[PDB]
């Protein structure tokens, strides 16, 4: 058995997504994502102008070789392009052998461990007022976990550039939080994503003042290039700590991990290499009972969510699935055997990871260049968004 | 002052190599290295269709701010990609900046620490009467520092696949060195690059075997994503330990550093982003008297050079620079202003960092896809090149 091709298809059905789809010469064929939001043609030439040709005549059924061959053979080791490029490759492979066992990819891996998959959803107001009525909508649609984010009073062509002030938001968040346990009580979990806008310290002072609110976590609370920084944070504040979401391998978790920093690892299956390497991670985590809590935004196409869902369905210690809806025009592009139901996601039976693409559709949808923000303090710093 | 364009060239004069040119309103320009060997146009789609469009209409003497905006703004964090595309803008905007200066770039960065720079050659051999044949040469050529690399007995287009047997190696290698001692003394720096081939038991047996011929520095001797993998080798042996071409950032040396296990930090400007980020790095191993031992294969183009050694001019803890002799074709695509002589490299007076590229003649060496190799065990196992 051989790859005969391995091609990359981009589309843009209401956002970009770049797939890799590995045909084999028994006619079966697997797709993986590939989409790094962004800076997604990055990874195209990465895929097209150098793995791919190296893929053409290996036998596809040799998921770890091939694995361990772009990731060694790169000489360059980790990083976002180059995990992304490897996941792509990782999710098409492991698409086949499932398709070729006959069974949906959870059973590969394992098995089911849980029946539906626990997800929270979006709700952000532009102040307290407006975000505690999203966090009400979002209830009434049956989530059981709820992030809630505010803008704070005081505070895509080309990246666009949003203004940030601690002082103004640690005055402000708290009491968001205060509000929403007021308003609808403790039944719900509640979450946050500091999105890396605070300082070791900061985030220390921040989760102490969120403690009586019981959150599910807090989330990216300070950048972590530096595994050192969630060590101040830890030690004075018991809100739980999440993180992950930009990781790529598990170099960049293992000492927040073994050193018992964080509670939810966020790393995704096209952000750390695929099911191969984000099963090692996630093992790991469990030693210290570390949970996943896989990230989910609209940038990961339907191939990702497939995979992910077939990774939560089985590992053991899952914590909870980020959910984003889609739109129409990318659930049509991606056909997938995946859905929602009262605040849970339900994988399907489908053979591979359940997910396909419509070339013929995604040919109507070009490319069109998108940016992610950037952030800067009032007095111009350039910042983390 | 803005930026006007920032554009990427691809010649191949010999090797691939990707340079980017940042073009102001005020005409003077600045060009910088963005060559990834193996992998160079996904730099190339990082550069064009990514970061390009958002530096046009920037103030290019803002160089702290652009590389802020290129490292944080990216959201997705380091890279192999991502640092040499940071780079590439960093050399540019200092060479920008040197020359409104009017000075070579070592002045800007401090001034001159020393007159030459020491560097090391490759002697190379099938065997070891070979490869002491090829020391000898070295040595006639007035070389200080020479790295000593030797075939082991028993042991492009795509990738070469190489194979390996660290059981031979350890039998032999240590056979090199001796022989290289006892026909030419202690007065040469003698180098080995162990280039990732030991876990850190045999790296710890492979030094402790070497220490009595004094080496200079035994080079990546086992794969470092974990920095804890230094601890067992530097607790064994008192040989000295450099790290660091394949790095990206501090990052992936910080704890190396401050929990001295190495002697000398191998990261550069192209492979660490550029002057900027790579001070940070000399900075940081200074503490700790670790030296600097800046990557220098052909795969790093004149501008890099040039670039490293006004940092190697100017930086206090200096400790080599590896020198490989580029094609007469690739000196004349890019005229650079520094030279060798008996066994040291001289930066020029040239303002800017003295490199520039003949845009005509590099269109004449049409792009030509190489591949780095890949190394697997006797059992096929995939391995480390
Ligand atoms: O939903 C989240 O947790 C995010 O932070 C969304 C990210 O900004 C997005 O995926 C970046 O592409
Ligand atoms: O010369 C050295 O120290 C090397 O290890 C060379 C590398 O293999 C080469 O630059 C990779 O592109
Ligand atoms: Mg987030
Ligand atoms: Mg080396």
């Amino acid at each position: 058995m051989k790859i005969t091709a391995a091609r990359v298809i981009i589309t843009c059905p209401g956002r970009n997504f770049v797939t890799l789809k590995i045909e084999t010469d028994q006619g079966v064929y697997g797709i993986g994502d590939a989409t790094l939001n962004g800076r997604e043609l990055s990874v195209v030439a990465y895929l097209q102008e150098h793995v791919a040709p190296c893929l053409i005549g290996m036998d596809p059924r040799r998921i770890e070789d091939i694995w361990q061959y772009v990731y060694r053979g790169a000489y360059w080791r980790r990083g976002p392009v180059t995990m992304r490029a490897i996941a792509a490759v990782d999710m098409a492979l492991w698409d086949i052998k499932a398709k070729m066992a006959g069974m949906p990819l959870y059973q590969l891996l394992g098995g089911r461990s849980r029946d539906g998959i626990m997800v929270y959803g979006h709700a952000n107001g532009s102040d307290i007022a407006e975000t505690v009525e999203a966090v009400g909508h979002y209830i009434d649609m049956g989530y059981k976990a709820i992030r809630a984010q505010t803008g704070v009073p005081g505070i895509a062509s080309l990246p666009s550039v949003t203004g940030w002030d601690t002082r103004k938001a640690l005055n402000y968040v708290p009491k968001l939080f205060e509000e929403l346990r007021k308003t609808y009580g403790f039944d719900h979990h509640l979450l946050h994503d500091g999105h890396h806008r605070y300082t070791p310290q900061e985030a220390a002072n921040l989760g102490k003042m969120l403690e009586p609110y019981q959150l599910f976590w807090l989330e990216d609370c300070t950048p972590a290039e530096n595994q050192e920084a969630f060590r101040l944070v830890r030690q004075h504040t018991v809100t739980p700590l999440a993180v992950g979401e930009i990781f790529n391998t598990i170099w960049d978790a293992k000492d927040l991990i073994q050193n018992q920093l964080i509670d939810y690892i966020r790393a995704t299956v096209v952000g750390a290499g695929g099911l191969t390497h984000l099963r090692r991670i996630a093992d790991l985590a469990s030693l210290y009972q570390v949970r996943t809590g896989c990230h989910g935004a609209t940038d990961l196409s339907p191939v990702t969510m497939g995979c992910a869902l077939h990774f939560d369905t089985w590992v053991p210690n899952f914590g909870i699935q980020e959910y984003m809806r889609h739109t129409e025009e990318t659930d049509a592009v991606f056909p997938h055997d995946y859905w929602f139901e009262k605040g849970e996601l339900f994988v399907g039976e489908t053979p591979g990871h359940g997910v396909d693409i419509d070339e013929e559709l995604a040919a109507k949808y070009p490319y069109k260049p998108a940016y992610l923000p950037v952030a800067r303090l009032e007095d111009g710093t350039m910042w983390n968004w």
